[PDB]
């Protein structure tokens, strides 16, 4: 049951990762333990809040030469972590991804669940594919796209 992976998760997370510097970009999510193939891992958590207000934002922290922490999803709106976000914010692109950022629909709500999409060691670095629509990709994945 997704509700109960989803509240075992939500007590266990913490276990689950830690952050350290990135081998891919400046900081980056690492497993804290072993972790089983297609498993909650941790939830992308902010502010939900509409484009257009996000692009309000992210102009204004490119102004200072700054970036901001979110997630953008179909429905025209983002969850938001720049300011109050969780760990799961801080997980890296790659091309060869260990990880699913996965929507769940359920009583508690519209999430957006990382789990893993294959046995994952502890000390490997966490990253889901962020599936682009241009700067350089640093994955270093043998198939990496080159571009973000
Ligand atoms: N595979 C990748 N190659 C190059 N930059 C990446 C990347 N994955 C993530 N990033 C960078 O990280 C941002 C997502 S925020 C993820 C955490 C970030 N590494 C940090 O230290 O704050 C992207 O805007 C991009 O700048
Ligand atoms: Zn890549």
């Amino acid at each position: 049951s997704k509700s109960s992976q989803y509240r075992k998760m939500k007590t266990e997370w913490k276990s689950n990762v830690y952050l350290a510097r990135s081998r891919i970009q400046g900081l980056g999510l690492y497993a804290a333990r072993d972790i089983e193939k297609h498993t909650m891992v941790i939830e992308y958590i902010g502010t939900i809040i509409r484009n257009e207000v996000a692009n309000r934002k992210e102009k204004l922290y490119e102004s200072q030469n700054r970036g901001v922490y979110m997630f953008r999803m179909d429905n025209d709106h983002v969850i938001d972590a720049t300011l109050t976000g969780g760990p799961a914010r801080y997980i890296n692109h790659s091309c060869a991804p260990n990880c699913v950022a996965e929507v769940v629909t359920f009583e508690r709500g519209h999430k957006i669940i990382i789990s893993s999409s294959r046995r994952i060691q502890k000390g490997e670095e966490l990253c889901y594919d962020y599936k682009f629509d241009k700067i350089p990709c640093h994955c270093g994945a043998v198939n990496c796209r080159k571009w973000m």
